[PDB]
């Protein structure tokens, strides 16, 4: 039986099989795997697809001082040509995203170009808006800031 190990670990993320005669003997062929590796994840196996998954992604509960979250950014200086998919698949990577506002104005085609991107918490933020900050989505570095603006009016309604 050719097990899958699913490492899911703070070192590594991979996969790779041994052909085992046991699932006792394909666990203990991962553990080698994963000791030497230097992934300690939580053990689960799972018969439908007999695979072991070693969920390993170290957090921690020692490190927290933050207190409000769901920061907005803003990103100005953007292009018109800029898609909401777009800068959401950017600042994803940068934190954890929730959705993005590319705002639509069709009043002024070209005078304002701004949008905003909601994210998880300030945390998330400060890696996006510090980085950003000159970030090219196109031909454009954007102008990325924290907009930890209260209550949106949306009056921008020409």
């Amino acid at each position: 039986m050719q097990y899958k190990l699913i490492l899911n670990g703070k070192t590594l993320k991979g996969e790779t099989t041994t052909e085992a005669v046991d699932a006792a003997t394909a666990e203990k062929v991962f553990k080698q795997y994963a000791n030497d590796n230097g992934v300690d994840g939580e053990w689960t196996y799972d018969d439908a697809t007999k695979t072991f998954t070693v969920t390993e992604g170290s957090h921690h509960h020692h490190h927290h001082m933050d207190v409000e979250g769901m920061t907005s950014l803003k990103v100005d200086n953007l292009t018109y040509r800029t898609s909401p998919d777009t800068l959401r698949r950017v600042f994803e990577k940068y934190g954890r995203v929730g959705d993005v506002y590319i705002p639509r104005d069709r009043y002024t085609k070209e005078s304002r170009g701004f949008a905003f991107v909601r994210f998880h918490d300030k945390r998330d933020a400060e890696d996006a808006m510090d980085a950003m900050d000159g970030a090219v989505l196109d031909g454009r570095e954007l102008r990325v800031q924290m907009a930890r603006y209260g209550r949106p009016p949306d009056s921008h309604h020409s």
